[PDB]
């Protein structure tokens, strides 16, 4: 038979039809990823939340040689604490007001130049960069170069491409350099890392690998989610009116946008460490399982009228940060990051709308996120 | 009815235009507005429309004529003296300076880099800022308005006018700066209104639509030039071995380039027999440059970049009355860029398979969204 292809659609302003048809007809389906390998696409909420919590489905092993891949790869010590005190909003008391300031300078720059403007280049991208620069404790001077490296880092490619490794070691280098500076870094994950290799009980390259992969994962995540948040806010201006009128609903509203957003454009991958029956399908050890977040978060068995943005849902047990052992360790930084972004957004640009019909946004191909290459708006 | 636009993928000639030219060099097509149009796709018939004044360009912007996409005095002296090769004695060395900083910046950081944001875009803005005598300070804002100005839409869209009047406003400001502008088309403009024998609106209009057309035409072309050099390294080796062949190369590259994503529009004023087709007065005629510049009747083995062609009378700069008044600048801008490129990054190559470059939709030009290269 002909197998379904994965990924589904770079267009992210409606749920792809295919996601719905899969979850309905075959919530576990053998699909053909872009590398040519075959994997199992889990597209319903019950079975998705199962794979994320069942630890016989491993993440680490997706990086092993010769296991099947959805796309080619592009890349222990008590460091955990340094990470987790970096990822608590309660370990940077100043974070919230600073981000509020960041978001307002960016927006005031745009207001002074006047509409239209690209909200990716002029807002989501410098903003997502500034937060992660603070998280690492590096200056926001090279944010364009840094976000540019992300443009290569999270390319999704059928085969391995040179330049992914050159790009890796290029920014690996930049990180190692911020870390070994002559006024040695205090402040930030890097500041926490310097203190760490002075204590008496880990390589600089390993240290930089963490700061990099962290700066990469969160910037690309929060900038993509923020653009999808914004497109929602422009297409459905009633939602902005809701926030201007009722500032307190910002968190629940971000919570729904998280569920509704189509910024994730790969699936969450796992390798089966043992035969498991999942649904009506015997999955064999060593096969690949791809957890399709939008399939789960649009599942009508758990969320009524999933196609409709709704801030007043009784219950919202969505999977936008994943589940299980590998849940996002920055869920709240993400959440905080977006709430402040958007509260500022609706105060400053209350007339916010797209500069042209939605159908004519350019959706980026070949990337880990679905995102519009430019986000032109009016206000 | 066949459909126009042809393809957003600009790394080969769209197989369709080859079928069109071979079978119907003047075929009726369906534009994205849903209007109907005559697509002229062979060299001889393309040249015919471009030199037959009865095929009008101005009347393409007329109300309620058919459209391929939504619309978005003593001045001749000021313009042509700004676009003339021998009118900025230092322009050449300054461009090479720009080219060299931009490339040196990228060598400092290391590969990979994006030659669009990092090279073609600033370079093209730098040239046109100087052309207008304004600082390059806000080139990103300037270039970002190009991103909206030259969108190709089925219907009109609120945001082409706001974007126009936003950037019109910027040019008026530069013009009316209290340290009045000396130098540049703008410095040529202040002088024009202190003469004894034309409004501030129209004056910024000209300066804007010039910065518009030139920066977008030259940045998109340049990136196609680069893609060519990266994919066919032997061509770089040639420009290093024989630097003087840069002129011929920019000419072949111009013939070969696919940056132009629309066709050139005209409105027939009277009925004309063009080819075997009777075009009625008031119908729309779209000249497809890529069809003509790849016509094998005129260019032997058109698919193959050739720096050593005996003759190369291409139409990359148009033809006829409306031939690009800046061909020479264009050529100079491209020659300097590419000389600097093969000397600075001699290993220049794409970071990833060409088939994966993201080609921009819905724009007057075909361009990669990013142009990642290694060296
Ligand atoms: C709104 C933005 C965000 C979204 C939508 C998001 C969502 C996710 C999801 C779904 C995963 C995949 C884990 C899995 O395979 O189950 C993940 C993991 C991860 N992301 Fe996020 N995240 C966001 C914010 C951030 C931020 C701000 C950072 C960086 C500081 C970050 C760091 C990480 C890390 C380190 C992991 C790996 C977790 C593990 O393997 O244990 N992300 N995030
Ligand atoms: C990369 C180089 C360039 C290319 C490929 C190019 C090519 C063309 C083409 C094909 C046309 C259309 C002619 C027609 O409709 O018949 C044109 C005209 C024009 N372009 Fe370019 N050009 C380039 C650079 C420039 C520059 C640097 C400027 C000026 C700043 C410029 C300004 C214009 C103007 C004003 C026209 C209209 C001519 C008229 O209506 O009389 N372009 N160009
Ligand atoms: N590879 C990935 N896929 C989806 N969401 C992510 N968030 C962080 N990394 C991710
Ligand atoms: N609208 C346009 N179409 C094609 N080539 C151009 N060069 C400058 N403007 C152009």
């Amino acid at each position: 038979p002909p197998l379904p292809d994965f990924p589904l659609s770079r267009r992210g302003d409606i749920l792809p039809a295919e996601a719905e048809r899969l979850r309905a007809e075959q919530p576990v389906a053998r699909v053909r990823t872009m590398t040519g390998d075959e994997a199992w696409l889990v597209s319903s909420y019950e079975l998705a939340k199962q794979v994320l919590e069942d630890d016989r489905f491993s993440l680490k092993d997706t990086a092993n040689p010769g296991v099947p891949r959805q796309y080619a790869l592009t890349i222990s010590a008590g460091l955990r604490n340094a990470v987790m005190k970096t990822l608590s909003p309660q370990a940077d008391r100043e974070l919230g007001g600073w981000l509020e300031a960041q978001a307002h300078q960016l927006l005031d720059r745009l207001i002074e130049q006047g509409p239209p403007a690209d909200l990716r280049d002029g807002f989501t991208e410098p903003y997502s960069a500034a937060l992660h620069c603070r998280l690492l404790g590096i200056p926001t001077d090279d944010w364009r170069r840094l976000m540019s490296g992300i443009d290569v880092a999270f390319i999704t490619s059928p085969r391995t491409f040179e330049g992914s490794a050159v790009n890796w070691y290029k920014d690996l280098g930049y990180m190692v350099d911020r870390l070994n500076a002559d006024p040695e870094p205090t402040e930030g994950l890097l500041g926490r890392f310097a203190e760490l290799r002075r204590s008496p009980d880990v390589s600089d390259e390993l240290l930089a690998t963490v700061a990099l992969s962290l700066f990469g994962a969160g910037a690309v995540s929060t900038s993509a989610f923020l653009q999808h948040a914004i497109i929602a806010l422009a297409q459905q201006p009633e939602l902005a009116d809701r926030l201007r009128a009722e500032p307190a609903v910002i968190g629940r509203a971000v919570d729904e946008l998280l569920r509704y957003n189509l910024s994730i454009g790969d699936a969450l991958p796992r390798i089966a460490l043992a035969d498991v029956r999942l649904g009506e399908v015997e999955i064999r050890a060593g096969e690949l399982v791809l957890v399709l977040i939008e399939g789960a978060n649009y599942d009508p068995a758990v969320f009524p009228h999933p196609e409709r943005i709704d801030f007043d849902r009784e219950s919202n047990p969505h999977l936008a940060f994943g589940g299980g052992q590998h849940f996002c360790p920055a869920s709240a930084l993400g959440r905080t990051h977006a709430e402040i972004a958007l509260t500022a957004l609706v105060e400053k640009l209350p007339a916010l709308r797209l500069a042209l019909p939605v159908e004519q946004l350019a959706w980026r191909p070949g990337f880990i996120k679905r995102l519009p290459e430019r986000l032109p708006v009016l206000w």
